[PDB]
């Protein structure tokens, strides 16, 4: 390989995590990769709350890079938030590292329960500076700054559970992930990776909806006037949505746009609940509504699809992702 490479683990075909360390004693930690946020956190030995306690904790102390800053700071997520404060030391992912300003999280409280159910313990954030607290330029744009990389560019192949383990790859594209063409759609706004396509699942359209492309997300989220529409008359009970898995009447998401289709079928929309039952599926479709109708494209459409989030390019690229390397 001429590029960066780290391994995507999965959990449950739910989420996937990956590693990476901070501080010059490389301390490891297991990380949600999140192209929907900015910053970068870990717990801190520091850390009061009782999520802390079974995470890997950052020690500062331990390290000769470590560089102090203490600004305070919370960091606010759609579904949770977690306070602390800012720190620089370097960041290393791969085998590439560099000094880099994170935060260095005290207080759990806002992430519970998930936090302590779940086996991360940060979050590694990919999107644009602007979307980022405290103004911190993207990692892989600083890697490109300082010369580390020649591209300002990753790409996710994600992995499926019992079938492959995934790749974060930073650098160049790899045509061993993905298969058919790899169609690219400009940025709407340099801040999440969001592009503009007309969204259509029944009878539903929405012309030019605007489409966050984020890893760091579990489920596909639609505008709570859409998802309604599309639950009309479609055999599924509200409790979150409980289906069964076969049921025929479950419609597949078209994305288009000026010279790309893209298509997300049922299979790929489901979150198997076999446990709960024989023959029985979870909608992972979220009701949530922006400012203007937003459509969050998370882990199940990059499952699906390869992608590639290009900086110098200021793009997103689809491809369809090979179903096993
Ligand atoms: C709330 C806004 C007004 C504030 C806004 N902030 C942002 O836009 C931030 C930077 N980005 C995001 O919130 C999107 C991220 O991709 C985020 C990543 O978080 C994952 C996450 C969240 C909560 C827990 Br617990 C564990 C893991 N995904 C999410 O929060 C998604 N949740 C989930 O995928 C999820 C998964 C598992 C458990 C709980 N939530 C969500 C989109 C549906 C802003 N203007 O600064």
């Amino acid at each position: 390989s001429s590029n960066d490479n780290i391994e995507l683990v999965d959990f449950q075909n739910i989420m996937f995590y990956g590693d990476a360390e901070v501080g010059d004693n490389q301390q490891p930690f297991t990380f949600i990769l999140d192209t929907g946020s900015a910053n970068l956190w870990v717990p801190s030995v520091k850390c009061t709350t009782a999520g802390c306690l079974t995470k890997h904790l950052y020690d500062s102390s331990k390290s000769r890079t470590y560089e102090k800053d203490g600004t305070k700071v919370e960091m606010n997520y759609v579904s949770g938030t977690v306070s602390g404060f800012f720190s620089k030391d370097l960041v290393t992912v791969g085998n590439l590292s560099l000094p880099y300003k994170f935060i260095e999280v005290i207080d759990t409280n806002g992430f519970e329960p998930t936090y302590t159910a779940s086996t991360f313990d940060g979050i590694l954030g990919l999107g644009w500076k602007d979307l980022s607290i405290g103004s911190v330029d993207p990692i892989v744009v600083e890697l490109k700054n300082q010369n580390k990389i020649e591209n300002a560019l990753f790409t996710f192949y994600l992995p499926v559970h019992d079938k492959h383990t995934g790749f974060l790859t930073i650098g160049g594209i790899e045509e061993r992930f993905y298969e058919g063409p790899l169609t690219y759609e400009k940025l709407n706004h340099d801040l999440y990776w969001q592009i503009t396509l007309d969204a259509h699942v029944g009878n539903i359209m929405l012309e030019k909806a605007n489409c966050i492309v984020d890893s760091g997300t579990s489920a596909i989220t639609v505008p709570t006037d859409f998802l309604n529409k599309m639950l009309q008359n479609l055999d599924v009970i509200k409790v979150f949505y409980v289906t069964l898995c076969n049921n025929s009447k479950l419609p597949t998401f078209e994305f288009t746009s000026e010279n790309g289709k893209y298509t997300l079928e049922p299979e790929y929309y489901l979150q198997h609940i076999e446990d709960v039952g024989p023959g029985l599926c979870m909608l992972n479709i979220i009701g949530l509504d922006f400012p203007v109708p937003t459509f969050i494209l998370g882990d199940p459409f990059m499952r699906k699809y390869f992608t590639v989030f290009d900086y110098d390019n200021h793009s997103v690229g689809i491809a369809l992702a090979k179903k096993n390397l």
